[PDB]
RNA sequence: CCAGGUCUCUCGUCCGG
RNA sequence: GCCCGGACGAGAGAC
């Protein structure tokens, strides 16, 4: 993916909008009993723990284009995935404007509580003044669409988020785009019935995992995988996409029944944004921040991954993969070994920079043992061998506990935390809750005793 | 006094059948 | 006791 330009966005008659220049991250209560490498993220160009140049930093992710061609295993892939899709009968109809933004089975409504975008974010007008949950009027919606149309420009802003060191001194924050609420909802009719399919069927016909519940799905997983596991994540993921894996994409949605709505992927391939006070134009790239991301993303995964097997391992049947996606993150398997540090190589040549599932540097022989998806390990209960926990690692609750934003939500943060690290076990779920209390208000929090979290697992099947 | 997207899951608070 | 739904907030995870 690649910046086409930038100028000032008063040279085009846009808004110069600035974000917030501070992080709402302090520093938590439990600050010094636990430890951790991590600090907020760079938000401003003025920031003295930086060592490079901010914002040529955050934009460094567009590497350019690679491809442009779908080539021939890229059909095949296409092929191979539609066809999976077109088993779960997904009704291809547009989706009412009344379900589009007020949500319907399978589709949330739309949040309330984020910005509207571009214009409404320089007009002081807010998702709330034209939604009514209550009511679900799309009347004001419908005004607002007549009046400022469909593919509006997508609004930067940096991620208020933690961070490595390393993130922080190369200037390494992460980029959100701000869709406008008429995108929004001009995409959610589009596909607002694909949205609510994928979400429905998490597993190894849509090949994702959104909608997916790791307590119980952890469970599911290793009985759906074939015998041999490979697993990936990718480097800088929404912009290392060239147009060429759109134009698949927009293969693989005719071919499931959306064929007169494929030219919304275009406004996603080719996108506007505003940041701070320029104003710029990407070609290739996912817009994060777009209706869809997670799904598209998950969806461009399948194809990236059958291409390479088909390029790599000729005679591969691509009947007998079986491959979770959540974006880039991805866990999949196939009846014989493959050698991921091939797959990768080739991933090289379509624009793809690919790496273990933890971002280690190497990549080894992937094992029920070391396997991670979505950061957790799998890991057999001892009782009930076939159900299985997923175990995040204590270090990333670590790095969680010690900042809040807000000290006002410390029950439920902290307890929130306590349903992730149980499933070390009884021995460190319990020293875990000794540090919490190791200071007044942890002892003021209501943390649930290990045979708690057990009993409510186990019955939860 | 507020600025920071698209989502999934879970927890919590409050209100209903 | 067991469901089912609603509104708000929070954490985690993907981008
Ligand atoms: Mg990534
Ligand atoms: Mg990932
Ligand atoms: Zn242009």
């Amino acid at each position: 993916g690649e910046i086409q330009w930038m100028r000032p966005s008063k040279e085009v008659g846009y808004p110069i909008i600035n974000a917030p220049s501070k992080t709402k991250l302090e520093p938590s209560a439990f600050h010094y009993v636990f430890e951790g490498v991590k600090e907020p993220a760079v938000l401003t160009k003025n920031d003295p723990r930086l060592k490079t140049d901010f914002e040529e930093a955050i934009f460094s992710k567009y590497v350019g284009n690679k491809i442009t061609e779908v080539d021939e295993y890229m059909k095949e892939a296409v092929d191979h995935y539609a066809g999976q899709l077109m088993s779960l009968d997904i009704n291809t109809e547009q989706m009412c404007l009344e379900d589009a933004m007020y949500g319907t089975d399978g589709l949330e409504a739309l949040d309330l509580s984020t910005s509207a975008g571009y214009p409404y974010v320089a007009m002081g007008k807010k998702k709330r003044d034209i939604l009514n949950k209550q009511t679900r009027d799309t009347k004001e919606m419908q005004k607002l669409l007549d009046t400022y149309g469909i593919n509006l420009p997508l609004v930067t802003y940096v991620k208020d988020e933690l961070r490595s060191k390393t993130k922080v001194e190369q200037g390494k924050s992460r980029l959100i785009e701000a869709s406008s609420l008429n995108d929004s909802v001009a995409m959610r009719m589009a596909f607002g019935n694909l949205y609510a399919a994928f979400h429905k069927n998490p597993g190894v016909i849509t090949g994702s995992a959104v909608g997916c519940d790791p307590d119980l799905f952890w469970s599911k997983i290793p009985v759906l995988m074939e015998e041999k596991l490979f697993a990936f994540d990718y480097t800088g993921y929404d912009a290392s996409l060239s147009p060429a894996w759109f134009e698949a994409l927009k293969m693989v949605l005719e071919k499931i029944g959306f064929g007169d709505r494929v030219d919304y992927i275009d406004y996603l391939n080719h996108s506007h944004h505003l940041y701070k006070n320029k104003t710029y134009c990407v070609k290739g790239g996912m817009p994060s921040g777009c209706s869809g991301t997670s799904i598209f993303n998950s969806m461009i995964n399948n194809l990236i991954i059958r291409t390479l097997l088909l390029k790599t391992y000729k005679g591969i049947d691509l009947d007998h993969l079986k491959m979770i996606a959540y974006g880039d993150d991805v866990i999949a398997s196939y009846p014989h070994e493959v050698d991921a540090s091939l797959l990768a190589q080739s991933g090289k040549d379509y624009g793809l920079t690919m790496t273990p599932a933890d971002k280690s540097a190497t990549f080894e022989t992937v094992t029920w043992e070391n396997v991670t998806f979505l950061k957790r390990f799998f890991r057999a209960d001892e009782k009930y061998p076939f159900l299985i926990h997923p175990v995040m690692p204590m270090k990333e609750i670590h790095e969680s506990i010690r900042w809040t934003k807000d000290p006002r939500n410390t029950q439920d943060h902290v307890r929130s935390l306590c349903l992730l690290a149980w499933h070390n076990g009884e021995e460190e779920y319990n020293k875990f809750l000794a540090k919490i209390r190791s200071v007044p208000i942890g002892r003021a929090l209501d943390l649930p005793e290990y045979s708690t979290l057990y009993r409510r697992w186990l019955d939860s099947f």
